[PDB]
DNA sequence: CGTACTCCTTAATGGGTACG
DNA sequence: CGTACCCATTAAGGAGTACG
Protein backbone atom coordinates (compact mmCIF):
# COMPACT_ATOMS: atom_id res chain seq x y z
CA UNK A 1 0.00 0.00 0.00
CA UNK A 2 1.78 3.10 -1.32
CA UNK A 3 0.26 6.51 -2.11
CA UNK A 4 2.85 7.14 -4.82
CA UNK A 5 1.15 4.58 -7.06
CA UNK A 6 -1.93 6.80 -7.27
CA UNK A 7 -2.34 9.58 -9.78
CA UNK A 8 -2.26 13.25 -8.76
CA UNK A 9 -6.06 13.63 -9.04
CA UNK A 10 -6.51 10.47 -6.99
CA UNK A 11 -4.35 11.93 -4.22
CA UNK A 12 -6.39 15.12 -4.54
CA UNK A 13 -9.50 13.09 -3.76
CA UNK A 14 -7.85 11.05 -0.99
CA UNK A 15 -6.79 14.27 0.72
CA UNK A 16 -10.31 15.66 0.72
CA UNK A 17 -11.72 12.33 1.95
CA UNK A 18 -9.29 12.20 4.88
CA UNK A 19 -10.66 15.65 5.69
CA UNK A 20 -14.09 14.01 5.94
CA UNK A 21 -15.77 15.50 2.87
CA UNK A 22 -18.57 13.71 1.01
CA UNK A 23 -18.36 13.27 -2.78
CA UNK A 24 -20.65 16.22 -3.51
CA UNK A 25 -18.38 18.59 -1.57
CA UNK A 26 -15.20 17.15 -3.08
CA UNK A 27 -16.68 17.86 -6.50
CA UNK A 28 -17.45 21.49 -5.73
CA UNK A 29 -14.03 22.00 -4.15
CA UNK A 30 -12.44 20.56 -7.30
CA UNK A 31 -14.86 22.10 -9.76
CA UNK A 32 -15.64 18.69 -11.28
CA UNK A 33 -18.82 16.62 -11.24
CA UNK A 34 -19.68 14.14 -8.50
CA UNK A 35 -19.65 11.44 -11.18
CA UNK A 36 -15.98 12.13 -11.86
CA UNK A 37 -15.23 12.25 -8.15
CA UNK A 38 -16.77 8.78 -7.84
CA UNK A 39 -14.57 7.37 -10.61
CA UNK A 40 -11.43 8.61 -8.78
CA UNK A 41 -12.64 7.33 -5.40
CA UNK A 42 -13.33 3.92 -6.91
CA UNK A 43 -9.94 3.72 -8.62
CA UNK A 44 -8.15 4.91 -5.49
CA UNK A 45 -9.88 2.32 -3.34
CA UNK A 46 -9.16 -0.62 -5.63
CA UNK A 47 -5.53 0.42 -6.09
CA UNK A 48 -5.01 0.98 -2.35
CA UNK A 49 -6.89 -2.15 -1.38
CA UNK A 50 -9.20 -0.26 0.99
CA UNK A 51 -12.79 -1.40 1.54
CA UNK A 52 -14.32 2.07 1.91
CA UNK A 53 -13.63 5.79 2.15
CA UNK A 54 -13.58 5.50 5.95
CA UNK A 55 -10.75 2.95 5.88
CA UNK A 56 -9.16 5.35 3.40
CA UNK A 57 -9.57 8.19 5.88
CA UNK A 58 -8.33 6.22 8.89
CA UNK A 59 -5.35 4.95 6.87
CA UNK A 60 -4.24 8.44 5.86
CA UNK A 61 -4.37 9.43 9.52
CA UNK A 62 -2.76 6.44 11.21
CA UNK A 63 -0.01 6.17 8.61
CA UNK A 64 0.42 9.95 8.62
CA UNK A 65 0.17 9.89 4.81
CA UNK A 66 -0.35 13.64 4.45
CA UNK B 1 -17.71 18.97 21.22
CA UNK B 2 -16.70 16.67 24.11
CA UNK B 3 -16.62 12.86 24.07
CA UNK B 4 -17.89 12.61 27.65
CA UNK B 5 -21.44 13.63 26.76
CA UNK B 6 -21.77 10.34 24.85
CA UNK B 7 -22.89 7.17 26.55
CA UNK B 8 -20.65 4.11 27.02
CA UNK B 9 -22.31 2.22 24.15
CA UNK B 10 -21.96 5.29 21.97
CA UNK B 11 -18.24 5.54 22.66
CA UNK B 12 -17.96 1.82 21.94
CA UNK B 13 -19.38 2.48 18.48
CA UNK B 14 -17.34 5.65 17.84
CA UNK B 15 -14.16 3.77 18.70
CA UNK B 16 -15.05 1.07 16.19
CA UNK B 17 -15.97 3.67 13.54
CA UNK B 18 -12.62 5.40 14.08
CA UNK B 19 -11.03 2.05 13.27
CA UNK B 20 -12.87 2.13 9.94
CA UNK B 21 -15.56 -0.52 10.49
CA UNK B 22 -18.94 -0.53 8.70
CA UNK B 23 -22.15 -0.97 10.79
CA UNK B 24 -22.50 -4.67 9.96
CA UNK B 25 -18.98 -5.34 11.31
CA UNK B 26 -19.50 -3.24 14.43
CA UNK B 27 -22.61 -5.28 15.15
CA UNK B 28 -20.78 -8.60 14.86
CA UNK B 29 -17.93 -7.30 16.98
CA UNK B 30 -20.30 -6.09 19.72
CA UNK B 31 -22.74 -8.94 19.22
CA UNK B 32 -25.82 -6.75 18.68
CA UNK B 33 -27.92 -6.13 15.57
CA UNK B 34 -27.12 -3.66 12.83
CA UNK B 35 -30.34 -1.86 13.77
CA UNK B 36 -29.08 -1.10 17.25
CA UNK B 37 -25.72 0.00 15.87
CA UNK B 38 -27.43 2.51 13.57
CA UNK B 39 -29.43 3.87 16.52
CA UNK B 40 -26.18 4.42 18.45
CA UNK B 41 -24.57 5.92 15.38
CA UNK B 42 -27.23 8.54 14.70
CA UNK B 43 -27.43 9.50 18.38
CA UNK B 44 -23.66 9.93 18.50
CA UNK B 45 -23.72 11.92 15.26
CA UNK B 46 -26.40 14.29 16.59
CA UNK B 47 -24.78 14.83 20.00
CA UNK B 48 -21.30 15.44 18.55
CA UNK B 49 -22.80 17.59 15.80
CA UNK B 50 -20.98 15.61 13.09
CA UNK B 51 -22.36 15.18 9.58
CA UNK B 52 -21.14 11.64 8.98
CA UNK B 53 -19.25 8.65 10.31
CA UNK B 54 -16.19 9.79 8.28
CA UNK B 55 -16.21 13.18 10.06
CA UNK B 56 -16.44 11.21 13.29
CA UNK B 57 -13.50 9.06 12.21
CA UNK B 58 -11.37 12.06 11.27
CA UNK B 59 -12.38 13.99 14.40
CA UNK B 60 -11.30 11.07 16.61
CA UNK B 61 -7.85 10.96 14.99
CA UNK B 62 -7.20 14.71 14.86
CA UNK B 63 -8.26 15.35 18.46
CA UNK B 64 -6.51 12.13 19.54
CA UNK B 65 -9.61 11.22 21.55
CA UNK B 66 -8.61 7.57 21.94
C1' DC C 1 -5.05 10.47 -17.62
C1' DG C 2 -9.10 12.87 -16.49
C1' DT C 3 -13.45 13.86 -17.73
C1' DA C 4 -18.59 12.25 -17.44
C1' DC C 5 -21.96 9.30 -18.17
C1' DT C 6 -24.84 4.67 -18.08
C1' DC C 7 -26.73 0.69 -14.60
C1' DC C 8 -27.31 -1.63 -10.44
C1' DT C 9 -26.50 -2.69 -5.60
C1' DT C 10 -25.51 -1.94 -0.86
C1' DA C 11 -24.41 1.47 3.12
C1' DA C 12 -25.52 5.01 5.50
C1' DT C 13 -28.64 8.32 7.56
C1' DG C 14 -32.80 10.60 10.01
C1' DG C 15 -37.23 10.13 11.99
C1' DG C 16 -40.59 7.43 14.53
C1' DT C 17 -42.24 3.74 18.04
C1' DA C 18 -41.61 0.28 21.70
C1' DC C 19 -40.07 -2.04 26.13
C1' DG C 20 -36.92 -4.34 30.21
C1' DC D 1 -29.85 3.36 28.55
C1' DG D 2 -29.72 -0.16 25.50
C1' DT D 3 -32.14 -3.02 22.70
C1' DA D 4 -34.70 -3.59 17.95
C1' DC D 5 -37.71 -2.58 14.70
C1' DC D 6 -40.65 0.63 11.28
C1' DC D 7 -40.50 4.14 7.64
C1' DA D 8 -38.27 7.02 4.33
C1' DT D 9 -34.30 9.18 1.93
C1' DT D 10 -29.52 10.15 0.26
C1' DA D 11 -24.63 8.47 0.00
C1' DA D 12 -21.60 5.35 -1.47
C1' DG D 13 -19.65 1.72 -4.13
C1' DG D 14 -18.59 -1.44 -8.31
C1' DA D 15 -19.00 -2.41 -13.14
C1' DG D 16 -19.24 -0.71 -17.77
C1' DT D 17 -18.66 2.65 -22.06
C1' DA D 18 -16.95 6.85 -24.08
C1' DC D 19 -13.75 10.68 -25.62
C1' DG D 20 -9.98 14.72 -25.98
Amino acid sequence: RDVNQLTPRERDILKLIAQGLPNKMIARRLDITESTVKVHVKHMLKKMKLKSRVEAAVWVHQERIF
